[PDB]
RNA sequence: UUGCGAAUUCGCUU
RNA sequence: UUGCGAAUUCGCUU
């Protein structure tokens, strides 16, 4: 059965003005990173027009434009292209239901983006939270350029069902030895001491800021005893991580967003 | 424009 | 050997 592919383009038309940025948030246009995704399809998708998607980062374009069309493909690429639509729906956008994939240019040329996908399940980090061993003769090693484009997930708690955080900042002007924003510990170093009984090998790297990765399913329009979830919700992104005490995802930042977008335009495709 | 857990008071049936 | 709904007080993150 011959084949259709379609990318799912993305563009911020309209970014996100001043007072409506309440939490003071950087701006992310989907369209400075090439990795994308795209739609394989048995049969065409009619010609539908442009339609709005509301995300943090402002007023996102959607558009569904042919790629290739009447070419096979291997049952081999099928397989791993049906495990990964699996992946993206159960594993990172957690929920319950032709095929959705990565594209990735290869040197203005969009396509599938199979080593991509053929890392992500070769990733210790794809499901849970990997074992990390390290000690005095291997400490932990903090690589700046791994954490520009990241999703975080803590190693030490919620192990039934981990946390996921966009990677904010890095602050670089802070240690684990750096005062703690509580008073009943010192520092960071401590705080994880004398809660978690946790060690770490690296006083020298910087702290993480965070912002949690949830969102509402529908963004199809605009987002313009709650309290207590408020209140939580706010230390949530005020929290200071520690990179040595979290495990990077092997989904980048900039797609997880793309990714959170899905449901809003499969729905709208398909209504 | 996003949580689970524990108490407590209360409405809804014939 | 089986419920949904509404208030309220509180614990859990850094």
């Amino acid at each position: 059965q011959p084949c259709y592919l379609y990318v799912i383009g993305m563009v911020l038309t309209t970014p996100l003005p001043d007072e409506l940025n309440f939490r003071r948030r950087k701006l992310y246009p989907p369209e400075d990173t090439t990795r994308c995704f795209g739609i394989l399809t048995a049969k065409p998708i009619p010609q539908i027009p442009h339609f709005p998607v509301y995300t943090r980062s402002g007023e996102v374009t959607i558009s569904i434009e042919l790629a290739a069309s009447g070419f096979m493909l291997s049952l081999q690429m099928l397989e791993l292209i049906t495990r990964l639509h699996q992946y993206i729906f159960s594993h990172i956008l957690r929920l319950e239901k032709y095929c959705v994939l990565p594209l990735n240019v290869v040197n203005s040329t969009l396509d599938i983006d199979f080593k991509f996908m053929e890392d992500i399940e070769k990733s210790e980090a794809r499901i849970g939270i990997p074992s990390t061993k390290y000690t005095k003769e291997t400490p932990f090693v903090f690589k700046l350029e791994d954490y520009q484009d990241a999703v975080i997930i803590p190693r030490y708690r919620n192990f039934d069902q981990p946390h996921r955080f966009y990677v904010a900042d890095v602050y670089t002007d802070l240690t684990p030895l750096s005062k703690f924003p509580s008073p009943e510990y010192e520092t960071f170093a401590e705080y994880y001491k004398t809660k978690y009984n946790l060690d770490l090998t690296n006083l020298n790297q910087p702290l993480l800021d965070v912002d949690h990765t949830s969102s509402r399913l529908n963004l199809l329009t605009p987002r313009h005893a709650e309290k207590r979830k408020a209140k939580w919700e706010s230390l949530q992104n005020k929290q200071i991580l520690v990179p040595e005490l979290c495990a990077i995802h092997p989904i980048p930042a900039s797609l997880w967003r793309k990714a959170v977008c899905l449901p809003s335009i499969l729905y709208r495709l398909h209504c």
